[PDB]
């Protein structure tokens, strides 16, 4: 539907980012899964206010499921969601009143020589890390005051629609990753469990891989969600 380029400072941004973590590139998971976390608690604040914020979908949960057959790489949140405008603000401009001061700290950081990594996740411009292991990143989310919608990007432009699967999702959050060649270690079991575990465990709600469990030439698997955390 409707393209869109990003903001000149946003592709400075994403530069800066990627060259920060090129040599840390699993930092992208802890990332989306601090959004996913920040996103709950919003709903979870605003369920103080609203008595009905939570109708849409009643959990509060981080999901994360691996497709090794189609290359994909799934985070799911039940948080607050985003309307179709916020996908277009947040994700395509420099919207937040701190996100400014991350640019200029960023560039006086790497010139004073002093980590970078933490002032990614401090000002929560981590999103754009997953570009260092996806070829397309594909945002699907619903807000209680908006219909369902997908923000999709290979990073040198974006493009907004609404999901013609309607609401699925409920409430919340998915970021589908469509992964590198070189990232395909991804989209092992083993590997997503491991790096799930070691970011999740400050995090204050509960968070599921998608696991198997194969027994025994007859073979039974048995698929759910495995908590993390
Ligand atoms: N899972 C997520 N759920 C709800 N909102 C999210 C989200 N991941 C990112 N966002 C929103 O997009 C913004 C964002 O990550 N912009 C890119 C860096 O400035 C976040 O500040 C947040 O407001």
């Amino acid at each position: 539907s409707e393209k869109f380029a990003f903001q000149a400072e946003v592709n400075r941004m994403m530069k800066l980012i990627i060259n920060s973590l090129y040599k840390n590139k699993e930092i992208f998971l802890r990332e989306l899964i601090s959004n996913a976390s920040d996103a709950l608690d919003k709903i979870r604040l605003i369920s103080l206010t609203d008595e009905n914020a939570l109708a849409g979908n009643e959990e509060l949960t981080v999901k994360i499921k691996c497709d090794k057959e189609k290359n994909l790489l799934h985070v799911t949140d039940t948080g607050v969601g985003m309307t179709r405008e916020e996908l277009v603000k947040n994700l395509g401009t420099i919207a937040k009143s701190g996100t400014s001061e991350f640019l200029n700290k960023m560039t006086e950081a790497q010139e004073d020589g002093q980590s970078t990594s933490e002032l990614i996740g401090q000002f929560g411009v981590g999103f754009y890390s997953a570009f260092l292991v996806a070829d397309k990143v594909i945002v699907t989310s619903k807000h209680n005051n908006d219909t369902q919608h997908i923000w999709e990007s290979d990073s040198n432009e974006f493009s907004v629609i609404a999901d013609p699967r309607g609401n699925t999702l409920g409430r919340g959050t998915t970021i589908t990753l469509v992964l590198k060649e070189e990232a395909s270690d991804y989209l092992e079991l083993d590997t997503i469990k491991n790096l799930v575990k070691k970011y999740s465990q400050f995090i204050n709600f509960p968070i599921y891989v998608w696991s198997s469990k194969t027994e025994t030439k007859v073979e039974k698997t048995v698929w759910d969600w495995e908590l993390m955390n």
